[PDB]
């Protein structure tokens, strides 16, 4: 069974909530203590999307190191992604922190700032070369070096330095700039033309640090991002691409983050992200 042919028969049926609501029920649950402490109220954006213990992402500076972030580790695709929550004013810090710490070499941004009138993530990279950001708490420096703005998304080149050694990086920002206030994508085309651009960049290679993917919460489009990268691998690596089955890789996938892909919209999005995608492969 080609993925297209269920595709038209779950189409048909009309049953993607159903098999969506397959997914919630058989999904991990895992302890996320460490988020729900009181001390951490304040660093996460939505108190029902907490990182689970296991997975969580720890900041090297002793203090507190909770971040809003979890490592998604798919041993058969050989491919690490860090899904985290769009950064809240009081965490861009930590943020970069973790970007600094983890080796990264390109973020992943899949919402705007305000979307329906509503702040979703702050502003958290410098808009222009002239006012460069410090985040005083975890000694760090972050300039706008260039960008290159398109139709449907935008590259952002930055130059990230450790104030404490004066050591510097590049890191490449991809914001993808059109994803609907409601629902998703009609054609998946340009969420496959800027995943291709970020795994061409080189960000997605096993010699940095995982990518760091995020949207408001972590969970819905950054969700989709993911599962169509893996997807995709598998589909590449393994003798027969037939056998990759998205509901399976995406239970995988939710072992270390709650709640990837949030509606049945999205999981139907996915899979024509991976058919269309699969078709240029
Ligand atoms: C023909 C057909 C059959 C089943 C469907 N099932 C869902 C669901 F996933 F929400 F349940 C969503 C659909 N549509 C409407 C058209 N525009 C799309 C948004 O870009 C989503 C959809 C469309
Ligand atoms: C020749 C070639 C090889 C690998 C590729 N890999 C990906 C993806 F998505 F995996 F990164 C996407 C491709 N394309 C680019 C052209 N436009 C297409 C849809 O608009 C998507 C693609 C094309």
């Amino acid at each position: 069974m080609e993925m297209e042919k269920e595709f038209e028969q779950i189409d048909k049926s009309g049953s993607w909530a159903a098999i969506y609501q397959d997914i919630r029920h058989e999904a991990s649950d895992f302890p996320c203590r460490v988020a729900k402490l009181p001390k951490n109220k304040n660093r996460n954006r939505y108190r029902d999307v907490s990182p689970f213990d296991h997975s969580r992402i720890k900041l090297h500076q002793e203090d507190n190191d909770y971040i809003n972030a979890s490592l998604i580790k798919m041993e058969e695709a050989q491919r690490s992604y860090i899904l985290t929550q769009g950064p809240l004013p009081n965490t861009c810090g930590h943020f970069w922190e973790m970007v600094w710490e983890q080796k990264s070499r390109g973020v992943v941004m899949l919402n705007r700032v305000m979307e329906k009138g509503s702040l979703k993530c702050a502003q958290y990279w410098p808009q222009k070369e002239e006012k460069e950001m410090i985040f005083e708490d975890t000694n760090l420096k972050l300039t706008l070096i260039s960008e290159d703005i398109k139709s449907y998304y935008t590259v952002r080149q930055l130059e990230l330095e450790n104030l404490t050694t004066q050591e510097t990086r590049e890191i490449l920002h991809f914001h993808y700039t059109t994803w609907p206030d409601f629902g998703v994508p009609e054609s998946p085309a340009s969420f496959l033309n800027f995943l291709f651009k970020v795994r061409e960049s080189g960000s997605l290679s096993p010699e940095h640090g995982p990518v760091v993917v995020h949207c408001s919460a972590g969970i819905g489009r950054s969700g989709t991002f993911c599962l169509a990268d893996t997807c995709l691998l598998l589909m590449d690596k393994r003798k027969d691409p037939s056998s990759v089955d998205i509901k399976k890789v995406l239970l995988e996938m939710r072992k270390f983050r709650m709640g990837l892909i949030q509606t049945a919209d999205q999981l139907r999005f996915s899979y024509l992200a991976v058919i269309e995608g699969a078709k240029f492969i």
